């Protein structure tokens, strides 16, 4: 049919950054400390003035204590600002209803979860337990069906109202289970946590999970970001349609970006917003996290998120106006490395493994996901045909694809599936469909695709759509140059084949509704955590549930119209989730990858490494922190643990010695 081989070994990528590997519990623990500390102005300008309760009351009985042994530069000092530059825009503050805050670490810094996984890049193997975040501990029953979860006892929201099970329950019942509410990210569906999995309150600081499978420990990662982020239930519940006279759109848009001081479990709170300009966050006085010395975290008092572009984030970091960047667009690498070459540069650049991938995803729903018309339906039928996918992938010159982004040692031939940069990857297991355009052309002719009008474009058979020319719609993320470069390239190569492809370029917010809704034929997408880690959001590897897959979901309400490879892939993923055996887990992924790549669950375009860019003044930045693994580096670096020595501190605070106001008020509080 096609002469399949294994993908070629990429060029050697030296002068990277080595991770200092550590055991799971070297990072944090939950203990009551003898005495506690904070910035002197809080005690002298707020506590003594009345304005705030003493620190001891603001903190839980047992706070989250960061161990100093795991701190790269040791225990810190208070002061300075973290200046971010984002390419996104806020929709509002309702994360659990599916509103974007702008990305670039803004929703990571606000919405804290039951567990935490991003810092697990530094723990040895891939059978690691996620770190206890809002849930301090958990026990499994002798059978493996029940998880008793113990929450942090005594934590408060950034406004002062207690954090308890009512917030965890509100999210599970009124967002996850509730079919009308859709949490931000497109993957917090009920089955993400297992089919027929329930959750129930015991007491205010104890919740109980009930799983259909025995010890499906892989779900503790789904309890981390983005899928299990509780919101301020005392603010959200009176706006919720089950609890009020609000529609689901009224609830969704109940808190516009202008609405200030929204209650968070995160280290900073939004105090200022200026459309297309800036969002300013100030340290949360009710933060439940401290260091071994009793100092109430964070160290940095202020966070900025400049509303600009994704490319400008890179430009501004190497120049020194922005403090942080994930350099992920190969079109920026050369400019960034040139500025990095200067020894007097304000930022340090550090490349990691090839964990950034892009895949072509085809809509596999033939039972009407996204309500397709006759032309739409005809493409879903082509997409599900294995000979059409084999020809589409073989018409791709993958060497030229990589070279269209950046020439050199960065890119790797990527057929699809598991990222080559991850441990779970097996090269022998990956199926490579080499560049064979003439072969691809002949395969499309064999399924009934020939040019009928002599224009150079292929045609549907006489029986399909009146024998009209083939028309495919490609959904593209408008916020990235890479996505666009790839989208245009694919169109040019699909044109050489004969397939006519139309670019539908939408803004991030729009693109997600058109994708998660099913309103697409083909799409270009950057790979999420499951292809970069396997262990994080494993449910997205196959259609295990009716909404767990990026390219094969079913309409509400209907069962999946799965293909035999997808059915076998879902069996692999379900077995992997409930497996505690590492050798079984390693060969389950060798199996998974082979089924993926040979069947073409997605069609790989290219893969490459991103670099972490941080301003040199920042301390406690872990060595070898990837830009993307269990999550984005914003999460991985532990920003509440970052600090700056007082002789290095910048003068960038826009509300110095101020704290957040009340939810709904103007902004921050002084004087
Ligand atoms: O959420 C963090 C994440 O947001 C966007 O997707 C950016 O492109 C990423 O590099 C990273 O900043
Ligand atoms: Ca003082
Ligand atoms: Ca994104
Ligand atoms: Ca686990
Ligand atoms: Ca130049
Ligand atoms: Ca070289
Ligand atoms: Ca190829
Ligand atoms: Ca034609
Ligand atoms: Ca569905
Ligand atoms: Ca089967
Ligand atoms: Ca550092
Ligand atoms: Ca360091
Ligand atoms: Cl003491
Ligand atoms: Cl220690
Ligand atoms: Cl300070
Ligand atoms: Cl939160
Ligand atoms: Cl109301
Ligand atoms: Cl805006
Ligand atoms: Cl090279
Ligand atoms: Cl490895
Ligand atoms: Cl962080």
């Amino acid at each position: 049919a096609f002469e399949t081989t294994t993908p070629p070994e990429p060029p050697q990528f030296p002068a990277e950054g080595k991770i200092n590997y550590v055991a799971r519990d070297t990072i944090l623990e939950f203990k009551a400390l003898p005495s506690y500390s904070e910035p002197d102005w809080i005690t002298e300008k707020f506590e003594k003035a009345g304005k705030l309760p003493p620190l001891k009351e603001r903190l839980p009985e047992e706070p989250l204590v960061y161990k100093t042994g795991n701190m790269p530069d040791g225990v810190g000092v208070y002061g300075d600002t973290m200046r971010h530059v984002v390419g996104g825009r806020p929709e509002g503050w309702n994360y659990i209803a599916g509103q974007s805050q702008g990305w670039g670490g803004i929703d990571i810094a606000l919405s804290e979860c039951l567990t935490r996984t991003a810092p697990l890049f530094q723990v040895d193997a891939k059978d690691t337990e996620p770190l206890p975040n809002l849930a301090k501990s958990w026990e499994w029953s002798e059978d493996g069906h029940t998880l008793t979860m113990h929450l942090v006892k005594g934590a408060k929201w950034s406004d002062g109202e207690a954090f308890n099970a009512d917030d965890v329950m509100f999210y599970w019942e009124d967002a996850v289970v509730d079919p009308n509410v859709s949490p931000l990210g497109g993957g917090a569906s009920p089955e993400a946590f297992g089919e027929g999995t329930t959750l129930k309150k015991i007491d205010d600081y104890t919740v109980e999970w009930t799983f259909k499978a025995a010890f499906p420990k892989q779900y503790l990662y789904t309890m981390a970001y983005p899928s299990f982020c509780p919101g301020p239930s005392h603010i959200l519940k009176p706006q919720h349609p089950k609890y009020s006279k609000n529609t689901y759109n009224q609830f969704k848009n109940a808190f516009p970006p202008e609405y200030m001081n929204m209650p968070v479990m995160g280290a900073w709170v939004p105090v200022s917003y200026r459309p297309d300009d800036l969002i300013v966050l100030r340290r949360n006085p009710y933060y439940w996290k401290v260091d071994e010395k009793g100092q109430q975290l964070p160290y940095l008092n202020e966070v900025h998120y400049k509303l600009s572009t994704w490319a400008d984030r890179d430009v501004q970091a190497v120049a020194g106006s922005g403090d942080f960047s994930n350099l992920e667009q190969p079109e920026n690498f050369v400019a960034s490395l040139k500025r990095a070459a200067d020894p007097n540069a304000p930022a340090r650049l550090a490349f990691g493994p090839r964990l950034i991938g892009y895949n072509l995803q085809m809509n596999f729903s033939a039972n009407g996901w996204g309500n397709p018309d006759e032309r739409g339906q005809a493409i879903r039928e082509l997409n599900r045909n294995e000979v059409f996918r084999q020809a589409v992938t073989s018409a791709l010159d993958r060497k030229a694809i990589g070279d269209s982004l950046v020439k050199g040692p960065f890119t790797a031939i990527y057929p699809g599936g598991i990222s080559s940069g991850t441990s779970f990857y097996d090269r022998a297991s990956t199926v490579y469909y080499p560049f064979n355009l003439e072969g691809a052309k002949a395969a499309l002719a064999s399924i009934g695709l020939k040019d009928t009008d002599g224009d150079g474009f292929l045609n549907f058979p006489k029986e399909t759509l009146g024998g009209r020319n083939v028309e495919i719609t490609l959904l593209v993320n408008n916020g990235y140059a890479t996505d666009k470069s790839l989208a245009e390239g694919l169109v040019g190569q699909m044109a050489k084949l004969g397939l006519r492809v139309v670019i539908h370029s939408l803004d991030s917010n729009q693109r997600d509704a058109a994708h998660y809704g099913g309103q697409f034929d083909w799409l270009v997408r950057r790979n999420s955590t499951e292809l970069s880690s396997v262990v994080q959001n494993t449910e997205q590897l196959a259609p295990v549930g009716p909404r767990t897959s990026w390219n094969h979901r079913s309409p509400e309400g209907k069962e999946l119209d799965l293909m035999p490879f997808e059915k076998e892939m879902a069996d692999i993923v379900r077995k992997f989730i409930s497996s505690q055996d590492n050798a079984e887990r390693a060969d389950l992924m060798k199996q998974y990858q082979k089924v993926y790549t040979q069947n073409l669950y997605t069609i790989g375009l290219t893969e490459y490494p991103g670099a972490l860019i941080v301003n040199k003044r920042f301390s406690n930045v872990p060595q070898g922190t990837p830009i993307f693994m269990f999550n984005w580096a914003e999460d991985a670096i532990i920003r509440e643990r970052l600090w700056v020595a007082a002789d290095k501190q910048g003068k960038y605070e826009l509300f110095p010695q101020q704290l957040p106001g009340k939810p709904g008020e103007g902004g921050p509080i002084n004087h």
